[PDB]
């Protein structure tokens, strides 16, 4: 958890313009959050990038978790190995509002972060899930009570989030 170069937005939310894969490889945090789907199929976005950085070890483990436990619920999570990226990966399912899933479940999704004192994470439901990323940061700030270090890849999005916040 030796994070560096973050800007503190609130007592417990920090942000950096960084690639979450590179941050995980540098810091090897106790927990890295994945922006997952209910079947843990890590096909694109942050999920595809974290799985690729494990050379598909994350996907093989996830398929076994699903065969034994069934799919997650939207707003839910599971804890699996972080492989080379972290001690643990917290796979969290935010709603895909582009498919009619309820935006209220974004609060439920962020509540899962409270089971861990420190996390490295992306914004949930941003990208292909369709939620406005600045709304997702507001829900994170209003819901997460533990220490969360948010990595945002895109510089234009990062500058917009920092300006809206501070
Ligand atoms: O943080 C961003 O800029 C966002 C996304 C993203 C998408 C793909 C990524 N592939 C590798 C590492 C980080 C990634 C991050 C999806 C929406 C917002």
């Amino acid at each position: 958890n030796s994070f560096s170069g973050y800007l503190k937005l609130t007592d417990n939310v920090y942000i950096k313009n960084a690639d979450i894969v590179e941050e995980a490889k540098k810091v090897k945090p106790t927990v890295v959050v994945n922006a997952a789907n209910v079947y843990l199929k890590h096909g694109g976005g942050v999920a595809g990038a974290l799985n690729k950085a494990t050379n598909n070890a994350m996907q093989v483990e996830s398929d076994d978790y699903i065969a034994t436990n069934g799919p997650l619920k939207v707003g839910g999570s599971c804890v699996l190995s972080g492989h080379n990226l972290a001690k643990h990966c917290l796979h969290v399912v935010g709603p895909n509002v582009n498919k009619g899933e309820d935006i209220q479940l974004l609060k439920s999704a962020y509540e899962n972060f409270n089971q861990h004192e420190v996390l490295l994470a992306p914004l949930l439901s941003a990208g292909i899930f369709g939620a406005d990323p600045i709304h997702s940061l507001r829900v994170c700030v209003d819901t997460v009570r533990t220490n969360v270090y948010l990595a945002v890849f895109d510089k234009n999005l990062y500058d917009k989030l920092v300006s809206s916040f501070l």
